[PDB]
Order: C-alpha cells, then structure tokens, then sequence
C-alpha cells in the first residue's frame, strides 16, 4: 500500500449534481473520498511520477472530488487483486479504472462509465478487412491484464491467444510480425498507435465484445456511494467527456465510436454490389501516394483511404500508375473507379467529379542551391519553370509570372529531377510535398526560394462524373473524418527536419568494409 | 445569391437555455433562421464546397439553431456589403464570422464572440525573443485582410510591413527568408503551423494588438435575436468551445492562453538571479535529442524546451557533448544545470533527479537483415547486444534475458553501429528511436526483430539532486504541457515510413551524370 496524491487538471468543471439532502450531509461528514488504483499503471488512465497520481481516471476522480465539496485521496496496490480486499476492507471507497470484467464479480458494482471505451481489433498496414471469420487460424494477441482468457476464448474460438504483459508489447507483436491480429482497449490503442506505431499497424474494427467503458467500481453494498457518484457522471456533459480525451491525445479514437455515416438506400446497395474499389494513384507522388520499401502502399492519401474503408467498409484496392495522363485514362475506361489524389482542376471537372479536399496546402518554387538560382520567385524573368503537363497552375504561373519560362513534364517526380539535374531553374510543388523532399533527400542540393502568389492547390478524391452514388459515399465518410486526424496524418507525414547527411555518411563508410 | 447546406456534423450539444416564453413560441412562430456568410471563404471559420457549409462558425450556427428550435438556412453572397444588404432587409436574421474590427461598424450589433481569437507574432524557428523596440526595422507580414494597416502601423510603427494575399504566404515570407516576422490570429496561425510549417517557424508572444473574437452580427434594429442567440452562445460551456477547436485542429493554439503556471517566490527570484540555463544534450539522439543540417538544435526535446521557455520565460542554452559520461560530466561539475533528455535511471537517482517525463516508450532489438539475424528477443541465448556503457537498460535486460551476452559502446548512435559494422548481433533501443533510424537511414540494412519484455523507457529533464527550484520550475512547466501537444510532438518526430532506397538512387544517378 502506497499512498499519492491527486493532480488531476488545473481547472475542473462544475457539473449541475442533484442530491438528496440526506445525501449532502452524509457527504459533508465523509470529508475524505479514497479512491484506490493498482499494479501495472494503464496509460492514460493511470500514470505515476513520484508522489502524484494523474490520468484520465484521476481528471474524473478530480471531478467528483470536486463536485462533491470532498477531499481526494489515493492509495495504489501493487496488484489489482490486493486492490480489490483494500476494497472489501473497505480502506478505499472507490477502485479506478475498472471495466464490465470485473464485475463480473457480483462482489462488487459499477459506475456509469466515465470514459466511453470498448475493444477494438488491430492488423498490420498491408492486412485488409477484418477476418469476419472470427479470426480464424490467427495468432491473436492479447494484454493478460485486459480481457479474461475466456472471454476471448469464447468470442474467437478459432483464433490463437497469446498473452503479454502489456498493451504495448502485444501490439508490438502485431507491428514486427510474431502475431497476427491484436485485441485491446480503444483509448489506450489509439495513443499508443498514433504516438508512433501508426506506420506498422491500423485499427480495423471493433471486436465484438462486449466490456463496459471505463468506471469506478464500489463495493457491492455501498449503494448510497454508488448513487453520489453516478450523480456526479450523468451530469459529466459529452462535451467534457470529449474534451478531456483530445486532451490525452486519444482524437483518434472518437472516430471509433465507428459507423457513424447514415448511408442510402441507393448508397448501400451499390456497395453490396461494389465490395471492392479500385483506387488509381501516382507511383511518385509524395507525401501524398507512393509506395513503401515494403510495396506497401503509403502517404497522406493512403492514411485518408484508410480511414473511408473504416467508415464504409468498403474494400480499397490500389493501382498505381506513373503519369498523371494515365491516371485519368484509366478513370475514364473504368479500369479505375477512383482516384485516390488529384489536385481539384477547374478545366478537368468537364468530365471529373472531386470529393471535398482533405489537404489544402500553398505552393512554393525550388531551385537547386546554386549561386545562379533563382532567389525567389519574383525574380523568375527568363528563368525556365517545372510544371506538371496540364497543370490548373500552368494558365495562372504565366499569367501572373509571364518571363517566367514554363516547361513541362509527365509526373511531379520528374519535375523535380529536372531542378535536380540542371534542366530547369525551379520546378512549382505544394509547400508540404517541397518541403518534404528538399529536406528529407535533398538537404544541401535543393531550396525552397519562395511562395507562389497563387491560390492554394486542394488535394481531393476523384471520379468520373457519372459516378455518383460512390461520390456521396466518400464525401459522406470524408465529412465524418475531422481536420485534427488529417492534421495528425498530414504533419506526421511531413515529419521533421533531421540530419539525414551524417547518416548517408555513415552508411557510407559502412559499405566500404 | 445561393444557398448551402450547412452539413450535420457529429453530435450537436444541448446547451441550458433560458427564454420568456414570449421568446420561445415567437421562435416557434419564426420557424427558420438564416445565415449569411459571404465569399471569401476563411478556414478554419467558414468553409465551402458546392452547395455544403462547414466550419466553426457552421457549427456553432448548428448549436443556436438547435438549441433554439429551428430549421437552419445558410445563403451565401458574392461580396460582404451584398450579405450586409441582406441583414437590412431582413433575407438573413444574423451575419457569420465577424469580429472586433467590425464592432468598430457599429452600424450592427455582435454577439457575444462564440470562438475566441487573439493576434500572435510568429517568427522563425531559430528565434529567441520578439526583436526589440517594437519590431522597429524588422520586416512585418501579415494577410492584407487581417488587420487594417492603420492598427498594425500604430502598433509597430517604426516596421516594414509587407502585405500578402493570404495568411500563407505571410507566414511562407518568414519561412523563406523575405520576412522577419509574422502577425496573424491564433486559431488560423495554429493550423498552418501544427499542420506543416512547425520545422520553419514558431509562435513566440502575443501581439499587444486586441481583436474580438469571432461573433455573429445581427440587424442593430433586432435586439430580440441578439438576447435568444447570446442566451444560447453563454450557455456553452467552455468544454464544448475547446472540443471544437480540437476538432479542427487548432488544438496548438490553447497553448498560445498563454500562460498558466504559477509560481512561488523563491522560484521567481530563482529566475531572476538565473535568467539563462545551460542544458547538456547528447549530439546524435534521434529524434530525441540532436543537431539537424542548420548546426541547429532539434529533436523532440529541443520542440519541448521551446515550449518551456514559453511557458517560463527561461533562456536556455544548448551544450552538445557527444557522451553521456561526458554529460553527467557536465551535470555535476555545473558547466551543465540541466539534462536535455536522459533515460530514467534507478542507479542515479542518488545524486540525479529526474523531471516528469515527456516521452514514454517500450524497447526492442534491432538486427542486421540477414538470416542469421536473431528472430526476436526470445532468441537471443548466446548472442551478442549492444547497450550503452551503464545504461539503466543493462541489468533489467540481463535479468530478463539472462542467456543473453552484453557488450557496450558509448552513446546511443555508437551502440547501434555496432550492429551494422557486425560489432553485435543485437541493440537495445527505445521503439521510437529504433523505427526512425531503421526506416529513415538504414532500409534494407536493419530491422526491428521484436519489442523487450522491459518496462517502458522514460525520456525526462535531469538536474543534479540539488537543483531544487530549478527542477520544481520545470516540472510545474511541464505539467501545463498538455499530453496531446506532446503527441503531436513525437509524431512529428517519428514522422513516416516512405521509400528512401529510391531517391538515394536518384540522387547518385545525377551525380554520376
């Protein structure tokens, strides 16, 4: 037994509590409120630094403290089942952190869940759709301190469980390939993939068991605390539910309160009929699509499909083609339904439809490093200028940069190794894509010079015009996906700006011996 | 003239609404009520795309509406006088997105602002201070829309002002080098910074200019409207404003309050007798700690000691040593007063004292990518890992793993050469560091074989264990750092896994030409 105290947000909220009066006085006698936490620390619902307790559970633990006119105190067990006698004894008036599993112990009674949260199921990047099968031949791992071995059991009898110590670890597991599939808490499944594993695993579904979000648990004959406290929760608005998971990080796990968009009775027979769809991208267009070391298909957009197959549950197929002409060939003839990112185009929405941009980003001109190059762009008279053939910038560079010498080229790649080579002076690409390249494989040998005066460029979805009830598909789960999960996509994508040059060296000294 | 769709978003709140009752059934009578917005259209605020409206001030019209009973109808006009006509005659009932330099019209009556916006001076990353003397000879952008020049020029007088199109190229001007500082407003300033430009520039101070928050305007005639709308806008609680300034993205700008912390006495004294603090950092800690092509200071870290001398008004300063004997070195003999990033350490913590830790992660192994690579720490009896030399990693590892045969190096970059050179069979490493480096520099050379069953790493501020008021300075700091900006942060840092192999490949073919 190990004693701590309540840090838990600085300002908490006042929630309208209504309580018997016989209830306010019980209280105001009770003076200390105890809530008691255990062994392994779960973040982020617990996290330990020294004397101080903090974590979603202590933010909620902080509330009803508060709301209540009580003293919080916090006494943490080295086990969750010595934490469950400190209960009985009863030492501590409320046990954190508990779920529909343990009680589940007829010994001991819930609260109204302070924290929406259910178990959702992980695959890595290449896997798709979930094994509806139940998870079948599947070497599913689990955190031992999550669900019961059998509740697992029971739901995935075909699947092979394998225990660890850790959410962490059993999701490793997943990322670097000694499991298949991983079960886990949503909240702490969403920040440890959006941290840093979300290169190596996704979310894929919800698991169809059932656990309750996360409460406090009183002992079973305290009925009176029971009542005080869900008092407390009820009152909690969905606002302050919300606000505190951003707060943890946990944006992305909102989302998985998971089918959200209302679909058509045309829309969801179509997709009856259309299970798969096949999406048309650049092989060389990044950030935004390309293809890993892996084969693995990759990029903001990649990230972005991702997240419509969680919300439709359609199954996206990718082709990727090298030039810009033959992505749309291939929209036109139907070999593709899609495309997967094209910059929305005034002159192309003849005959093409975009769905609602998911990336809006300003242009810049790159030079190479030399002292000849251009030093920004409204010093570009007699200066020749990289542009994608047919580009919506190509009319409004010359209009508004008129000695400015357009050249073309087939893809955004090559526009670049044209600067890079010496064929041109400056090649026009979006500020994240620029910066991304000139930083990450250019550092010393290309520069961003300077903004375009022009209007952002937008990155969209794209299909024929005819299409249309996959239109209102996409534009339907697209609006269900919030800019902070592009945002977290996008400037994780965008990364930061290391020092790629000592370790070119040293992978070249390296390959000498 | 033409009307939007104002998309239903999420789950609109219900706010506690107090109305006469002359007031509700005139509501009721009223049926609709009418939005206008006008053409140019400012994200994050007002956003289009065809017929459907989305943004803040969308979503807030959806809060009014709901709350008050109506059906929702959203005109949009050409020019802002032509929705200014409208508000006369009485087409539309409020006008959107408009704030303090508009309620210096006076000609219509605002609203309680619904979205608190303030102006912030950003300036390039490397920056320390707002340059003195009122940025007096600095060049000054700002979006032409933002402020009106006579507020900008009455504020920074002795400036050279440089008025641009749009807030981007604002902000691109001080990235690129044709500025020197960037004044704009906080919530739109958040998102072009958190979403790409956080490598380029940074939010310093705010501007010592006030604006309103963004408000609803209404016929100065209608006072009835503006009592039912204000009734409603009051009525949010402040959860709800912060979740949707989460929701779309502008969670960084919570940050720019500014400050929060309070402290004591002796501490603020502390600070004055100590306003510049010299913290020691390994060189080549990715992306912890470390030094990028500028020779400037980056890292994870380097981003979180930015936001502490924000939040404290400290000057730190950065001294590189290469090892972390040579660190501790500097720590105790008091060149050094504080560590950058250390591991937590049981060993030290008799004479080091740990801040609360701003990365917490689990380790793995990392193999070279032969065969006769172990295939995950289970597998490692009689193999060779490398650790650094005293690492609190060691013994824990050789309790855990104890068939398995350490050896040492001296920094965390010399461990994991050890692997490549063919030193060691096997390196510890936390999973953030390890997936950097892998997949950055060394794909298809390394690889990460598979998480440790260790307890998680912890990446904190050292001082020596006497530093009392220095340490307790930054952990109140580091506390008002809120877990999501951290998470921002680190997956920035780790950024994503792209295709390295092909622009090595470009970039030697073009010097081989």
């Amino acid at each position: 037994s190990q004693e701590l105290t309540l840090v838990g947000k600085a300002a908490v909220p006042d929630v309208e509590v209504a309580l018997d009066g016989d209830d306010w006085r019980w209280l105001a006698r009770k003076r200390v409120l105890t809530l008691g936490v255990y062994a392994p620390d779960i973040p982020p619902f617990d996290v330990t630094y020294g004397e101080r307790y903090e974590g979603l559970t202590a933010d909620y633990m902080a509330i009803i403290a508060h709301n209540l006119g009580m003293q919080a105190k916090v006494l943490r067990y080295p086990t969750r089942e010595q934490a469950l006698s400190a209960l009985e004894s009863g030492q501590i008036d409320l046990i954190g952190t508990v779920n529909g599993t343990d009680g589940r112990q007829q010994s001991l009674r819930l609260s109204v869940p302070y924290a929406a949260d259910h178990p959702v199921i992980v695959m890595p990047i290449g896997a798709r759709h979930v094994p509806a099968s139940n998870l079948a031949g599947q070497r599913l791992a689990v955190d031992i301190n999550y669900l019961p071995k059998e509740t697992l059991a029971r739901a995935y009898p075909q699947a092979t469980l394998h225990y660890f110590p850790s959410s962490e670890q059993a999701l490793a597991a997943v990322a670097y390939g000694q499991a298949d599939v991983f079960i886990g808490d949503a909240l702490t499944t969403s920040h440890l993939v959006s941290q840093s594993y979300f290169n190596d695993v996704r979310v894929v579904a919800p698991a169809h068991i059932a656990t309750g979000g996360e409460s406090f648990g009183v002992r079973a004959d305290n009925t009176r605390l029971l009542r005080v406290v869900n008092a407390v929760l009820e009152a909690i608005p969905p606002s302050e539910h919300r606000s505190l998971i951003y707060r943890w990080g946990l944006g992305s796990s909102i989302s998985l309160d998971f089918a959200h968009p209302a679909y058509s009775a045309r829309e969801q027979q179509w997709m009856a009929d259309h299970p798969v769809v096949k999406v048309a991208v650049l092989n060389l267009f990044a950030p935004f699509t390309l293809f890993r070391t892996d084969e693995q298909f990759g990029g903001i957009s990649a990230a972005v499909l991702q997240l419509l197959q969680l919300r439709t549950g359609l199954d996206f197929e990718i082709i990727g083609v090298d030039t810009v002409e033959e992505l749309i060939a291939k929209l036109r003839s139907g070999e593709a339904d899609m495309a997967g990112a094209l910059f929305v185009n005034s002159a192309r929405e003849s005959f093409l439809s975009f769905s609602r941009p998911y990336v809006r980003n300003g242009m810049v001109i790159v030079t190479r490093q030399d002292p000849d190059a251009p030093v920004d762009a409204d010093h570009l008279d007699g200066r020749t200028v990289a542009l994608v053939r047919n580009s919506a910038a190509i009319p409004l560079l010359q209009r508004r940069y008129p000695q400015a010498k357009v050249v073309t080229a087939d893809n955004p790649s090559e526009a670049m190794l044209m600067v890079a080579n010496g064929q041109a002076d400056a090649v026009v690409q979006t500020q994240i894509s620029a910066s991304y390249y000139v930083n990450r494989y250019f550092a010393g040998k290309l520069r961003i010079a300077s903004a375009l005066d022009l209007p952002p460029a937008e990155i969209a979805l794209a299909t024929t015009r005819g299409q249309t009830e996959l239109m209102s598909i996409l534009n339907k789960a697209l609006y269900s996906i919030s800019n902070d999960e592009l945002a977290s996509i996008i400037s994780r994508w965008r990364g930061s700006d290391g020092d790629p040059r000592t370790w070119y060296a040293y992978r070249n000294e390296i390959y000498l011996e």
